[PDB]
């Protein structure tokens, strides 16, 4: 039914609006819309959005999980904390560690903007907090480039995931959870926006795209991330020269890392990072396939490619999305749809994008009822998990920067 279509499409619909100060719109970001449509019964995509409280920037992110949702969920809830901590000066690190030790009031780090369906891990909260505390203690003892902060946050979260999987936990559920997190994988495409400065750290084949309105009113897509997959020449060459000459033919086979992985960068997936001996010892330690040509590991990295963009008055919005969207529509179509929607040319841009992606026959927003009527088993035969965040910028505030 049409109203059933609306009920299913709007189930995960979410919107946030940056509050006005003194009755005026003062942020470079007006707000954002986000939505998810699953293809797998337990959806393996994740979305996240928060505002830094000790620093000013806002973080938004999409994460495409595979081999389960454990790693996508973990990254969804931890990466922003790692980034925030990496962005803090020594003064705030000291204050946080002192409040932790002396048991005083904890300084707040992030204000999350999460749909009710989105959740944190209750059972792992203490483990995650302990790991992040170790991280910021190391940062203290080691005593502000945003690009390098993002890179180091990504790398440290991945390394902590590996170490936690190795360490286990006395609680059986926690012990199996750390292993599930390390053994599954997740992409991560994250935007950090501080006034007019926009950084995009990308790890995998999710994508961020800027919508730019030209002087004539037409719309144009500007890429802010490079899909890390077989179609990326620089990525294939990077993989090639990261290993000896004998492996130039096997590092990428059938457009896959070692003939297996579609994304060439991701969190978790320790099967492509750990040594054969470490994998064997961990598998036999408690609660199995070694990739082919696994000679000089690691082969996979979570380290992101970081792009920087100074927002301009013509930069109207930014679309973060998993490949569940980008595989369905051309970039130009995505940005044209979103721009026409936001210019009043559905009360949620991401929901409208989903409506187009699923119910499309040369852009006719029909088969939507048929596609949304399919159960878990057949849904993944026609579509992938779809996750979208549309951030709308405040062009007046952006132009105020000059
Ligand atoms: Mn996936
Ligand atoms: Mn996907
Ligand atoms: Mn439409």
């Amino acid at each position: 039914t049409p109203p059933q279509v609306n009920s299913i499409l709007k189930a995960n619909e979410y919107s946030f609006k940056v509050p006005e100060f003194d009755g005026k719109n003062v942020s470079s970001v007006l707000g954002f819309d986000s939505n998810q449509l699953p293809a797998n019964a337990p959806i393996e995509d994740r979305r996240s959005a928060a505002t830094c409280l000790q620093t000013r920037g806002m973080l938004l992110g999409v994460f495409d999980g595979h081999a389960g949702c454990a790693c996508s969920q973990a990254v969804s809830e931890r990466l922003f904390y790692y980034i925030a901590v990496s962005l803090l000066p020594h003064e705030t690190l000291l204050e946080i560690e002192n409040a932790v030790e002396s048991g005083r009031a904890l300084l707040p780090i992030l204000q999350w903007h999460k749909h009710p369906n989105d959740y944190f891990s209750k059972e792992a909260s203490k483990l995650y907090f302990n790991s992040l505390r170790t991280y910021w203690q190391e940062l203290i003892d080691l005593n502000i480039d945003v690009k390098e902060a993002l890179i180091n946050a990504f790398k440290r979260l991945d390394n902590d995931i590996s170490l936690e999987a190795q360490v286990g936990d006395p609680n059986s559920f926690l012990n199996y959870l750390v292993l599930r997190v390390a053994f599954s994988g997740a992409t991560a495409c994250v935007a950090h926006v501080d006034g007019v400065d926009l950084h995009v750290a990308n790890t995998g084949d999710s994508r961020a795209m800027l919508g730019v309105q030209e002087e004539d009113g037409s719309w144009s897509a500007v890429t802010l991330s490079n899909d890390h997959n077989a179609q990326n020449e620089r990525e294939v060459e990077r993989l090639k020269l990261e290993h000896p000459k004998n492996e130039a033919k096997s590092v990428v086979k059938q457009d896959r890392l070692l003939g297996l992985l579609m994304p060439f960068r991701a969190f978790g997936d320790v099967k492509f990072k750990w040594s054969i001996d470490l994998q064997k010892r961990v598998i036999e330690s408690g609660p199995k396939f070694i990739p082919p040509n696994y000679y000089t590991p690691p082969y996979l990295t979570a380290e992101p490619e970081v792009t920087y963009h100074r927002l301009r008055p013509q930069d109207k919005f930014l679309v973060l999305a998993t490949d569940g969207l980008w595989e369905t529509m051309h970039r130009q179509d995505v940005v044209r749809i979103v721009g026409e929607y936001l210019t009043g040319m559905d009360q949620n841009a991401a929901t409208h994008l989903i409506r187009h992606a699923v119910g499309n026959n040369e852009f006719g927003a029909e088969r939507l009822s048929k596609m949304l009527s399919l159960p878990e088993e057949l849904a993944r035969m026609y579509r992938d998990d779809i996750t979208i965040i549309v951030v709308q910028f405040n062009s007046h505030v952006v132009g105020a920067y000059q």
